[PDB]
């Protein structure tokens, strides 16, 4: 008995959240087997006049509400129960905000760090030829993610366009493009504001005046460095202590992130920046500010590190910060907690406002983009919010009972589902 299956870690959760609801048992096997798996071989032609084949997924979980929206993974550690436990993941993410979107995910198994630039061209490419026969415009909208940048994003759509004939709108084919490609203008600072929204509404009904408070962040990511920034420049908050893969630093009179961010482009990590503590990730843990933020790693509160911290906001950022085995240990607490899925749900809302500027073909404004972005994440934090102090549940599980019953509410009335 020692295993651990990410996939059938994903189901578990679901049948913890069918008890605080009423769901009736024949739906409840719907919702725990994707409906529509590929798995293509996907062959490049390399530099030295030879044939590679990597092997490609795209898993689509559930399209009741509309199409399906998924990023797109380059590891060498992906897996077919990776990929799928993603994909139910995402369902619930693009539900609690209510976009109308079905869940996703696709990856291919190769190491992208040992492929050149013309040899990341002929995989790109290479992918789309490959599931052309179930993507489009209104059925599977990928999106970047880890070792993807809006540079590869380009490559799919031009290959998108060759193979369509033009004959559609193709620019909305895939988010996460270039500005001048057919893309959204603030894009890149999604998933900070996102967050940094859920740290305002949640604080503000935990009643703490937050300037004059302090903050910490655990992980220097792209979205873990605007986290800090726009805590500082928008929100009031004090950055004082950040972490990498090697080291983290501390200072108790606030760090200004432009000029620790050029430390990191500077040497190997943040170690010995001046006017601080070179610290370890642990000890970061169990630190004294007003909201922990965690947005680095996954399972880093467990069993034999969990009653140690030191906060009263645990902003999930990351996918799925805390194990269940910890989080009701800090409940009793009282400490509040937004959940991972209604913190990075930035990263959706703004992702599909690249695909509503996209078909019908008239581009926003910056600021026209960022107002609606509030009106998402305001509206979709409150209604989970009420439901907590209502039903006396977590947080983490109140967001479940809403995400599902937008679904199965959903595959009701498409006739999917007869009771």
């Amino acid at each position: 008995m020692v295993e651990i299956d990410p996939f059938e870690m994903a189901v578990k959760q679901l049948e913890r959240a069918a008890q605080y609801m009423d769901i009736s048992e024949e739906a409840l096997e719907w919702l725990k087997k994707p409906m529509r798996i590929v798995e293509v071989s996907v062959p490049i032609e390399m530099d030295d006049g030879s044939v590679k084949v990597f092997t490609g997924f795209r898993v689509q979980h559930n399209w009741a509400r509309g199409p399906t929206k998924g990023g797109i993974r380059w590891h060498p550690a992906e897996t077919l129960s990776t990929v799928k436990a993603l994909a139910t993941w995402m369902t619930w993410k693009v539900a609690v905000v209510d976009l109308p979107y079905g869940g996703g995910k696709g990856g291919i198994i190769v190491n992208p760090k040992e492929l050149s630039e013309r040899e990341q061209e002929r995989l790109a490419r290479a992918y789309i030829r490959a599931v052309y026969d179930v993507i489009g415009p209104w059925t599977d909208i990928p999106a970047p993610d880890v070792y993807t940048n809006p540079k590869i994003m380009g490559w799919m759509m031009d290959e998108y366009e060759t193979i369509m004939r033009r004959k559609g709108p193709a620019f909305g084919v895939i988010t996460g493009k270039p500005l001048s490609i057919g893309g959204s203008l603030g894009r890149g600072t999604a998933t900070a504001q996102g967050a940094i929204f859920t740290i305002r509404e949640a604080a503000k009904a935990l009643g703490i005046d937050l300037k004059g408070k302090k903050i910490a962040v655990q992980g220097y990511g792209n979205a873990g460095y605007y986290t800090a920034k726009l805590a500082k420049e928008q929100l009031g908050m004090t950055v004082v202590a950040v972490s990498d893969s090697r080291g983290g630093i501390y200072n108790p009179d606030g760090l200004d992130p432009d000029e620790v961010l050029k430390w990191k482009r500077e040497h190997g990590s943040v170690k010995d920046f001046p006017g601080a503590t070179n610290i370890t990730n642990e000890e970061l843990l169990e630190l004294e500010v007003d909201v922990l933020a965690p947005a680095a790693i996954e399972e880093v509160i467990t069993e034999k590190n969990a009653d140690n911290i030191k906060a009263k906001i645990v902003a999930e950022v990351a996918n799925g910060p805390v194990t269940p085995e910890a989080d009701d240990i800090l409940r009793e607490k009282g400490i509040l907690q937004i959940p991972d899925f209604l913190c990075n749900a930035g990263g959706v809302t703004v992702s599909y406002f690249e695909w509503v500027q996209n078909i019908n073909g008239y581009y926003w404004t910056e600021e026209e983009v960022r107002e609606k972005l509030d009106k998402k994440m305001t509206k979709a934090f409150w209604e989970v919010y009420n439901t907590h102090k209502d039903k006396n549940i977590h947080m983490r599980d109140a967001a479940y009972v809403v995400a599902v019953s937008r679904v199965y509410q959903a595959m009701k009335d498409r006739g999917w589902v007869k009771k």
